[PDB]
């Protein structure tokens, strides 16, 4: 019994950890084989964020030019690439720590586990979602940038975010492991800003279904709704549509609780309408939208 | 900016977790040095004394990784079994076993079939419970702390009580409060709000930019103590005060100025507001560990 925000355990990642240095700017990268990816703003100064050209910084780059340290160790550059917005350092060691592993790139929706990292050094894992509007609500200071996201299915690490930067609103933004950012953003010092953000309708009613498991029904109603007339209600409290998909990836869920996706979408409506009543549902006052359907069936 | 629940990096603890069998009963061990931990009602109103002495050490298989490690030894110690067995853990980390208090955070890392699953955040109740997520199989997982390159096990889960929150001990087998390993009737007792470390928790608001709840009055030790006891809020003493000192300082404002804020948010409520995206007031963040997460400190 007992329902947490569960992280994967970090292990696996931590052995990947490493400090890459560029003149003054210090940030992480991921040591994976005889690969170091970080984010390719370590090439520039302040002044170059406004409106940085990536490959005429690049160019003016030696090997030499790139410092990378593994715990007390320094690793020699022997090759530079750019993919996008990530930089790939060729080491001459391949990281014998390096675990199985895939590069994933996810959907808005889907949960994963941070290591927050500062100088090659991890201090914190938690868990997290990446938002509708493509953002990610961490916890990062200066000097998290190259820090990664990722989930563990069976012995296998699947790496699929990579910190770059923080946003006005103190959000933050990223790209997958092949250096394509999630969302309209760019690695610029730009005016950009965070879209209307909503909530994940499929995961709340993930969530739902894992405070019954748990013994709490307190919210059920005699209720049922059509899929149609439950969006024009939900996107009044600016919450995402849901769909078909969505529908069909609860099914398991349905059929452990005895409980219909449409009566628990109806539940989900009356939850709206009239609040908790000074009742909590798993030891939250608020609806949870950062556990997936997968992550409840993973727990519970 | 950002305020996350966070665990620390689990690590140096994964690599000593093991698989414990003895006859029927399969659950999780702490592998350091030559010795194996586990929960004692591994064996199993239970005479532990009397089931052990039937045992010898080929009846406990103990399975790290897809190696079979050899039993060469037993004892007990408190409500802990220890297992000698004849390989030191290589990857044994620096460590210390700390008791620690009701208020006191740590990370737990739920193991199922000596194999880590997750991890989480939690804190010790003062009702000497821990509000965790754990499933049958997961007993003998740890809780822990990291400070500097040193782990600190403080916490090894046995049970879980009829209300869904669970008990366990310290690597000396001391359970954390009036609890036994035997099924018998036992429960939670009342719970309390850990004050000290809502004030904590309003101090990382503050930092991260949330004023709506700050006000420009300010109260006494006395008179918050009156309000705390009301609402089922430990009583907050000098220590908590003085702990809370770093926090009133880089903020500006001060513990019973923002023990007034409290007090007001205890008797109004929030009024359809939010503080760092909950409607409850937050009591699983120690200073220290505001500290630290507001200062990005590394192991
Ligand atoms: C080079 O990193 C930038 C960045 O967003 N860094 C950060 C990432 N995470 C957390 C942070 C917390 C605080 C903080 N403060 S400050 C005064 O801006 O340095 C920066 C953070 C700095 C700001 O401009 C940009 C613009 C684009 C890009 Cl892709 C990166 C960055
Ligand atoms: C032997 O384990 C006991 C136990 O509390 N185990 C558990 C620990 N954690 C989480 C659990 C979640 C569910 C669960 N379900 S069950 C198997 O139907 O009891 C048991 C759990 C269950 C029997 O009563 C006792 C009596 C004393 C002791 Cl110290 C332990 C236990
Ligand atoms: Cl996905
Ligand atoms: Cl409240």
């Amino acid at each position: 019994s007992g329902f947490r925000k569960m992280a994967f355990p970090s292990g696996k990642v931590e052995g990947c950890m490493v400090q890459v240095t560029c003149g003054t700017t210090t940030l992480n990268g991921l040591w994976l084989d005889d690969v170091v990816y970080c984010p390719r703003h370590v090439i520039c100064t302040s002044e170059d964020m406004l409106n940085p050209n990536y490959e005429d910084l690049l160019i003016r780059k030696s090997n030499h030019n790139f410092l990378v340290q593994a715990g007390n160790v320094q690793l020699r550059v022997i090759g530079h690439s750019m993919q996008n917005c990530v930089l790939k350092l060729k080491v001459d060691t391949a990281n014998p720590k390096t675990p199985k592993y895939k590069f994933v790139r996810i959907q808005p929706g889907q949960t994963f586990s941070v290591l927050a990292c500062y100088n090659g050094s991890p201090s914190g894992v938690y868990q997290c979602a990446m938002r509708p509007n493509f953002t990610i609500k961490g916890s990062f200071l200066n000097g998290s940038c190259g820090s990664v996201g990722f989930n563990i299915d069976y012995d296998c690490v699947s790496f699929c975010y990579m910190h770059h930067m923080e946003l006005p609103t103190g959000v933050h933004a990223g790209t997958d492991l092949e250096g394509n950012f999630y969302g309209p953003f760019v690695d610029r010092q730009t005016a950009q800003a965070a879209g209307t953000d909503t909530t994940i309708t499929v995961n709340v009613l993930a969530w739902l279904y894992a405070a019954v498991i748990n013994g709490d029904r307190w919210f059920l109603n005699r209720f049922t709704t059509t899929l149609n007339d439950f969006n024009l209600v939900a996107m009044k409290y600016n919450y995402e549509p849901l769909t078909q998909d969505h529908v069909d990836i609860l099914g398991p869920l349905s059929a452990q609780t005895g409980i219909a996706v449409l009566d628990m979408c109806a539940s989900l409506k009356e939850l709206l309408q009239n609040g908790m009543n000074g009742r909590t549902i798993l030891g939250s006052a608020l609806l949870e939208d950062e556990f997936t359907p997968f992550d409840v069936v993973r727990q519970c």
